[PDB]
């Protein structure tokens, strides 16, 4: 029993990780292999940053301006080279603690665990979803660019995300391992915000079951409702359209639960409508968006790595 | 910017985590230096949990009973004793991955980070506290006994927590890593409950503090109060009294946002009376209380 907002176990991730220094800028780089992957801003002074052009940045650097810092270890840059916006750091020593891993680009809904990262030094380990407005309402400091998203799948780490900034609003923005980033966003210090986000409705009623399989139905209703009617109903309180796709993917906990999606949807429009009525689920007063199906599967089955 | 329940990242103790069998019964041990640390428990039949003797039960066994799999090696058991509800296997192999450790014993209000494993294998990592009633709101299925509660400082891991048993209500129970219980349990299928919950008011004024430095202040209040009429209405609501201890360790949050302990006190009487009025601090609908003032001093700015 119980249900937690739980990471992967991280530390696949945290043999990776190093310090990256490029004149007074640090931060930190995943070193995958021979290569260390980074934010390409570190190149930048907080001048540049205002408008920057990072192949002239680029071009005036030599291998020994970038300064790799594994542990206590020094590594040697012999290459270098841009992504999109990740800078790719060519080093002489393949880094012996390379899990099996993968570059994936997620979509929004999708939820991973962060390594907090500064000084190359791992800080924390928090799960976190993929807003629809490609945002994540992370926890991070200054120091923590290049810190890392993923998920792993049986013994694989897939590497999802690569933290680049912060902005007005508070939450994060940042790319994929192959520097694209996620949401509008630029690498530039300039004025930019994050769109209307919406709730990952998907992933509300996943959460639903979760409830329900550990013990809580209070809000489980005779109803049932149509996937149109629904979607209208959740349009008007700015959650994100349920499809076809996600009715499926609920699958397993409806007949696990024996509560039918639409029946599970029609719970969800009453608690749209009239709230929670001082009540809570799983100890919370809202209804949380950050666990997806599979995340409840996962918990809820002891699934290991 | 933003605040989250951060858990330690978990690979110091992922490098730690064994399985460990004992006839039919199968749960996971920690592994440091050439010893296994498990719930006792292990050498127990599903029968035997109503009231066992475990010197009676364990004088039965001989090393050769207790298998050890550290990922797909055997290691050699070469000894056993008990600590109180600790089960210690003495292995052949020291464990090269056994980082900077020392075991601790917590209290009510503190915090740490589970790696819940089944099988010896490490499923995931979250944050929790240890309740007033001892008990912890973890997330644990069959199989979940021997994952450990930990905090990292510098570069050592502090051990405060070894999983035994989910109670009834569904809230668990454990020991420290010298295998005394936290709270009046015991490991026996006896019927056990937990006491009354109660809130920890000084790790709910921390995550005000927090709100404050992340530019939240819409439930600040011109007021203050004495920590004794605070009290007064704190225990109404089940909140846990706030000692002076409490407010000490409170000052350093205090004199970062100039918001003195007592005047945050009277913010969170107001807060208990009116609810949130649909508003949210930090992104929760419900007073959080499972970030201690060492937890925002950490994560905040
Ligand atoms: O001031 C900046 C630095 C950097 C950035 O956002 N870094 C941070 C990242 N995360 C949490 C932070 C908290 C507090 C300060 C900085 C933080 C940056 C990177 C880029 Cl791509 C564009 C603009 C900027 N502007
Ligand atoms: O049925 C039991 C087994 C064990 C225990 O609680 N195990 C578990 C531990 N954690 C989460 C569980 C979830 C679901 C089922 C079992 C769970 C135990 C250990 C002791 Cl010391 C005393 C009594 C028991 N009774
Ligand atoms: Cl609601
Ligand atoms: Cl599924
Ligand atoms: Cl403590």
């Amino acid at each position: 029993s119980g249900f937690r907002k739980m990471a992967f176990p991280s530390g696949k991730v945290e043999g990776c990780m190093v310090q990256v220094t490029c004149g007074t800028t640090t931060l930190n780089g995943l070193w995958l292999d021979d290569v260390v992957y980074c934010p390409r801003h570190v190149i930048c002074t907080s001048e540049d940053m205002l408008n920057p052009n990072y192949e002239d940045l680029l071009i005036r650097k030599s291998n020994h301006n970038f300064l790799v810092q594994a542990g206590n270890v020094q590594l040697r840059v012999i290459g270098h080279s841009m992504q999109n916006c990740v800078l790719k750091l060519k080093v002489d020593t393949a880094n012996p603690k390379t899990p099996k891993y993968k570059f994936v680009r997620i979509q929004p809904g999708q939820t991973f665990s962060v390594l907090a990262c500064y000084n190359g030094s791992p800080s924390g380990v928090y799960q976190c979803a993929m807003r629809p407005n490609f945002t994540i309402k992370g926890s991070f400091l200054n120091g923590s660019c290049g810190s890392v998203g993923f998920n792993i799948d049986y013994d694989c780490v897939s590497f999802c995300y690569m933290h680049h900034m912060e902005l007005p609003t508070g939450v994060h923005a940042g790319t994929d391992l192959e520097g694209n980033f996620y949401g509008p966003f630029v690498d530039r210090q300039t004025a930019q915000a994050a769109g209307t986000d919406t709730t990952i409705t998907v992933n509300v009623l996943a959460w639903l079951y979760a409830a329900v399989i550990n013990g809580d139905r209070w809000f489980l209703n005779r109803f049932t409702t149509t996937l149109n009617d629904f979607n209208l109903v959740a349009m008007k309180y700015n959650y994100e359209p349920l499809t076809q796709d996600h009715v499926d993917i609920l699958g397993p906990l409806s007949a696990q639960t024996g509560i039918a999606v639409l029946d599970m949807c029609a719970s969800l429009k009453e608690l749209l409508q009239n709230g929670m009525n001082g009540r809570t689920i799983l100890g919370s007063a809202l209804l949380e968006d950050e666990f997806t199906p599979f995340d409840v599967v996962r918990q809820c089955s002891g699934v290991t790595f």
